[PDB]
């Protein structure tokens, strides 16, 4: 269990505004949707039975809710769920930074990126999202309850973009989906 804590991801940022009042209009409009136990649940974005098969398990239109009734309300296709401008420091990686709240036994955590000129208006789809993840992480560390992981960030792209981040655990077949809204520097 666990969710990115930097950037937040999109979960974890709605119920950090708080699941009773939502301010953004994307948090007010995924709890209309699917109500405030999605976000209580924040930590619980997950396939039992992944088992580095993603898309047998999250469909289409649903990676960011896992394809799970739960957290359907994730799904919502708008421009407005609230983003992060990241950028890489001087080293030209970047520090994710993801609140493990049940730490596992990890196989890896991989990053995947929106396409070039992704409309968010259009559901998500693994399609959407380069074949390849851009880092792929196989040793992390925990720390204070974290996994603290430089990634490079993928190169030339620009703009409000989906960073699409899989925890597969090597203990178990157990996987957990992390949509991270971010922007890109020209
Ligand atoms: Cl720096």
């Amino acid at each position: 269990h666990g969710s990115m804590e930097t950037p937040p991801s999109r979960v974890y940022g709605c119920f950090l505004e708080g699941p009773e009042n939502p301010k953004s209009a994307a948090c007010k409009a995924a709890v209309a949707a699917g109500g405030t136990q999605a976000l209580y649940d924040w930590n619980g974005v997950n396939q039992g039975n992944a088992n580095g098969n993603h898309q047998a398990v999250v469909p289409d239109g649903q990676l960011c809710g896992a394809g799970k009734a739960l957290f359907k309300g994730l799904n919502l296709a708008r421009s407005d769920w609230p983003s992060t401008a990241i950028a890489p420091d001087a080293s030209g990686n970047f520090q994710f930074v993801y609140k493990a709240s049940a730490p596992h036994a990890t196989r890896y955590f991989d990053f995947y990126i929106t396409k070039d000129g992704y409309n968010p208006e259009k559901p998500l789809a693994w399609s959407d999202l380069e074949p390849a993840p851009f880092c792929s992480i196989t040793s992390v560390k925990l720390e204070n309850g974290t996994y603290r992981m430089n990634c490079p960030l993928p190169q030339g792209k620009t703009g409000k973009h989906v960073i699409y981040n899989v925890w597969q655990r090597s203990d178990s077949p157990e996987a957990f989906y992390a949509c991270i809204d971010v922007s890109f520097s020209g």
